[PDB]
């Protein structure tokens, strides 16, 4: 199964920077989402959860499709919450309606990392839409209440390595979780990109408690939480190195942040030999805007 980037009819870097400056103007004016976490980390998690549906091994799910639109996986419990994201982006596209859904998608993650003073991160048009019967069933996001052997078989599906899995999971220091949504309750609540995630894993003295929802979560008395697989990536070995290899250099953490969210979000899509280098859009700060 082969999907192939096809560039929006006549469109270059400058109308993806515009469609990046409109996303980043409303985050920076709806900011009161989520007690002022502000939308930021939900695109973040809207990006991933439309990528992470992909298989290697058939090319099913991804973000080529931008499948999300329907219904099955729109309701997918996986994505409860996720509905907020899809809601920020709607007036987005209907001022740009040329730009594919799973362009748009996949966008608003780099625009939201990079706004929230996080890494460039490379990004390519050309995800085509296709139809309903396309979307992959439910079932196929992680679950967090797992160990590290989950987590590294889990992410194998996605063609990822331990460095990747361990790089792309400090997106958690962003936002946070609810209990409705997820059955898990707490976070730092930021909504700025760093390598905390790492250094609160190594230095927080954690607590393996029940919530609310009767799920084990571990917490901080500093307030902070990690979700079993999270926690999983100081009780393995090989996970613990990496940890505490970005927890002692920031910028070698964006990086490769950078390098395995572009992977993530282009998995399963073909890019012809001429198509056009990825775009690295400017900031809004860096535009003076
Ligand atoms: C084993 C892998 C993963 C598991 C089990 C997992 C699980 C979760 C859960 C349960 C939540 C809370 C959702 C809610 O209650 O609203 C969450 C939130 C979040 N996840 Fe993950 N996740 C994983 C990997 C990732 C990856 C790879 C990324 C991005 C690179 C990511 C980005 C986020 C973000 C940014 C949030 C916060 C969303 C918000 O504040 O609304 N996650 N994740
Ligand atoms: N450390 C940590 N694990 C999960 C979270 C929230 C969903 C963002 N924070």
């Amino acid at each position: 199964l082969v999907h192939v980037a096809s560039v929006e009819k006549g469109r270059s870097y400058e109308d993806f920077q515009k469609v990046y400056n409109a996303i980043a103007l409303k985050l920076r004016e709806d900011d009161e989402y989520d007690n002022y976490i502000g939308y930021g980390p939900v695109l973040v998690r809207l990006a991933w959860h439309i990528s992470g549906t992909w298989d290697k091994h058939d090319n099913t799910g991804g973000s080529y499709g931008g499948t999300y639109r329907f219904k099955k996986e729109f309701n997918d419990p996986s994505n409860a919450g996720l509905q907020n994201g899809f809601k920020f982006l709607e007036p987005i596209h209907k001022e740009f309606p040329w730009i594919s859904s799973g362009d748009l998608f996949s966008l608003g993650g780099v625009t939201a990392v990079q706004e929230m003073q996080g890494p460039k991160i490379p990004w390519r048009c050309g995800r085509v839409d296709t139809p309903e019967d396309t979307t992959p069933d439910n079932g196929r996001l992680p679950d967090a209440d797992k160990d590290a052997g989950y987590v590294r078989t889990f992410f194998q599906r996605l063609n990822m390595n331990d460095r990747e899995v361990v790089a792309l999971m400090g997106a958690h220091a962003l936002g946070k979780t609810h209990l409705k949504n997820s059955g898990y309750e707490g976070g730092g609540a930021n909504n700025v990109f760093t390598n905390e995630f790492y250094l609160n894993l190594l230095n927080e003295d954690w607590k393996l408690e029940k919530n609310d929802a009767n799920n084990e979560q571990w917490d901080s008395k500093s307030g902070y939480m990690m979700l079993p697989t999270d926690y999983s990536l100081i009780q393995d070995p090989k996970y613990l190195s990496i940890v505490k290899e970005y927890a002692n250099d920031q910028d070698k953490f964006f990086k490769d942040f950078s390098k395995a969210f572009e992977k993530l979000l282009e998995n399963g899509i073909t890019f012809p030999k001429d198509a056009p280098s990825p775009f690295i859009f400017k900031t809004l700060e860096e535009q003076g805007l």
